[PDB]
């Protein structure tokens, strides 16, 4: 599939930095046109067949595809795409709040973490319903629309290692941040839906008590502790957090996909449940 190949500059002008990654550059920009605000994610395309710099086209491609199929309130959407012979030109939906994780760095109480922690379950169950499996879902990757209000509200972004899951499970090279992938990552076996709930597991821990539940002094004895399903609660973080949040969270962190609470399961969880 081929995206448009006008110079997006004659269409946008771009502004502040949003975000940076490895393959990846995210301005501020507005649209000529309409005056309207959009968030324009530059993405480095692959200059040869078997380099390991910049993102492949079948790996762009597949990014494109699943954000196409998107709309609604909690995940990003996409308006438009361009390309050159260098990039890939994502023209997204602006949210401007910044991350979860920089606003968490400013612990919750247990009604702020769910306020959060439901509107990213709404936001996974359309995913998951339209069979789309994120596989990088942390709180860098959620976005608040407004950070100055006391119940932000947010929107899932980042959908470069989401998946299509056709067939139940992919088997494919798949593998986010050590400190939130499952353990079916971890020890590459197959992947689905699953591994998206195991890391709501680990953002809920952290949204409740300001620590993250596997982390080591290095991402080996990171993923060695998610593979040994290595976390408890600590007393000094959870010790006036409710017994019934605990039981969400370890219902999560379960190593077996089989036997994890699914997207369904976690909307219907007591904790949860209206
Ligand atoms: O999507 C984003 C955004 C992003 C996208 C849309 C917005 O409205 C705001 C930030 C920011 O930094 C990134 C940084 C990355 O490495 C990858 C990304 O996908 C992003
Ligand atoms: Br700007
Ligand atoms: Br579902
Ligand atoms: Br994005
Ligand atoms: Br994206």
């Amino acid at each position: 599939t081929v995206f448009r190949q006008e110079n997006v500059d004659d269409y946008y002008d771009t502004g502040e930095e949003l975000g940076s990654g490895q393959f990846a550059v995210v301005k501020k920009c507005r649209e000529k046109s309409t005056g309207l605000q959009y968030a324009a994610k530059f993405i480095k395309k692959r200059r040869t067949k078997s380099s390991r710099r910049g993102v492949s086209r079948e790996d762009i491609e597949r990014e494109v595809s699943i954000l196409k199929e998107i709309q609604h309130p909690n995940v990003i959407t996409l308006h438009e795409v361009y390309e050159n012979k260098t990039d890939v030109i994502l023209i997204l939906e602006l949210v401007a709040g910044g991350e979860l994780f920089d606003f968490l760095a400013e612990s919750l109480t247990e009604e702020e973490a769910t306020e959060f922690l439901k509107q990213i379950l709404n936001g996974v169950y359309y995913l998951h319903s339209l069979q789309i499996a994120h596989f990088d879902l942390k709180p860098e990757n959620i976005m608040l629309l407004d950070r100055n209000v006391p119940k932000p509200r947010i929107k899932i972004i980042d959908f470069g290692l989401a998946h299509k899951i056709d067939f139940g499970n992919e088997f494919k090279n798949i593998f986010g941040t050590p400190e939130f992938v499952a353990p079916e990552i971890v020890n590459y076996e197959p992947l689905g839906l699953e591994a998206d709930m195991w890391s709501i597991g680990v953002i809920t821990y952290i949204l409740l008590s300001g620590a993250s539940p596997f982390l080591g002094d290095t991402k080996q004895e990171t993923l060695a502790n998610v593979s040994a399903v290595n976390y408890e609660f600590e007393d000094e973080y959870f010790s006036n957090t409710s017994a019934l949040a605990k039981d969400f969270i370890r219902r999560l962190l379960v190593k077996d996909p089989k036997k994890r609470m699914t997207i369904q399961d976690s909307l219907q969880h007591p904790w949860i449940k209206p």
